[PDB]
């Protein structure tokens, strides 16, 4: 895999209504997947959260549970996604990177691990200034932040702020965006980068 480091990775998956089900069942559910599909799981390696964020954020793999270190029980997991009332609803990243900084409050975290969020987005988030300040406070305690964004509701300079980088100019490993037809060609390449800037 190339994410395999001492990392806890909190994967934020959007599942706002403008999406569109059809998307959500072709691509970002797939997307998800395969996303997984590039993380060593392991009790020695990557642990995953995740959560989806539309009007609110919900946990769906809990941080250290039986799923958080095993690929193929996290991926059952995702795939009940399938099977619910999703997408609707609006985008509020804020309340999902507030769970973040809630298990880093609690130190339900590895205080040995790096901690990476990794977002999946469609859009703009309900508050840009909620948002950036969630971040910040994340990116205090130690926390980096990725975006992949999808289609064409998204804006390339928020993400990039959010990110860390020059919201226009120079490499910005920590996103990268795609069609919605092209996510699943366009994700390892961005978990590969991703997982380089976290090492160094
Ligand atoms: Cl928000």
């Amino acid at each position: 895999e190339v994410c395999n480091d001492e990392v806890d990775l909190y994967l934020l998956m959007d599942c706002s209504g403008s999406i569109r089900r059809h998307n959500w069942v072709k691509h970002a559910v797939p997307l998800a997947m395969k996303l997984i599909q590039q993380l060593n799981l392991n009790e020695n390696a990557i642990h995953l959260y995740a959560n989806i964020f539309s009007n609110n954020a919900k946990e769906i793999i809990r941080l250290h549970s039986d799923a958080s270190k095993n690929k193929e029980k996290a991926l059952i997991i995702i795939k009940s996604l399938l099977s619910t009332n999703l997408p609707y609803g609006r985008t509020n990243l804020s309340d999902a990177l507030l769970q973040v900084r809630k298990h880093l409050n609690d130190r339900i975290n590895r205080e040995n691990a790096n901690q990476l969020v990794v977002i999946l987005t469609d859009g703009i988030p309900d508050s840009i200034q909620d948002s950036l300040k969630e971040s910040r406070k994340l990116n205090d305690r130690g926390v980096k932040i990725a975006v992949f964004g999808i289609g064409q509701g998204i804006n390339v300079a928020f993400n990039r702020f959010l990110v860390g980088c020059h919201p226009s100019d120079g490499k910005c490993n920590l996103y990268a965006d795609s069609a919605w037809e092209n996510v699943k060609n366009v994700i390892g390449p961005f978990m590969k980068a991703v997982c380089v800037e976290v090492e160094k």
